């Protein structure tokens, strides 16, 4: 079995926990309660033929040198309906490359079920994936769309 420690980060509420306990747990609450230190979720999947433990670790986006260390790949996150966090995401990615240099990173555009309060244009997030050079994803954890693909996408980036 092989085993990705994987970070997932963005501003406060974007949905990140959100996302690793819906891949993890398969629960969603509408309820935000921010996160507490360092949250640790798995998830054994298959990739190829090849047991994988995806070990995704969370923590509140409002960050320790601990929590980037030895980090795998990660999933850079805005929301639709925070404009705020769009415009964050250059930052968290240069945070990341810090700390940890190149490895393999998705860029996610989630609550894309709230696409009446959105405050990015699709053309523009799209320019901004391109701009970074990363694969982009629409998820939205409530509907439970694209949640596995983008972590799937990660896990056979690594081992390839
Ligand atoms: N409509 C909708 N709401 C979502 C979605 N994902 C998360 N949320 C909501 O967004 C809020 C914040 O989610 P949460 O997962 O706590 O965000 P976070 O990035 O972990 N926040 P923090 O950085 O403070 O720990 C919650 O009210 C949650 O229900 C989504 O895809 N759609
Ligand atoms: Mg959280």
């Amino acid at each position: 079995e092989v085993a990705i420690k994987m970070v997932v980060v963005g501003n406060g509420a974007v949905g990140k926990s959100s996302m690793i306990q819906r891949y993890c747990k398969g629960i969603f609450t509408k309820d935000y309660k921010k996160t507490i230190g360092v949250d640790f979720l798995e998830r054994q999947i298959q990739v190829n033929d090849e047991d994988v433990r995806l070990m995704l670790w969370d923590t509140a986006g409002q960050i320790t040198k601990a929590y980037y260390r030895g980090a795998q790949a990660c999933v850079l996150v805005f929301s639709t309906t925070d404009r705020e966090s769009f415009e964050a995401v250059s930052s968290w990615r240069e945070k990341v490359v810090a700390e940890v240099g190149d490895i393999p990173t998705v860029l996610v555009q989630n609550k894309i079920d709230l696409l009446d309060d959105s405050c990015i244009k699709n053309e523009e997030a799209e320019a901004l994936a391109k701009r970074l050079k990363l694969r982009f994803y629409r998820t939205s954890v409530k509907e439970d769309l694209n949640v596995n693909e983008v972590f799937k996408y990660l896990a056979e980036k690594y081992l390839q």
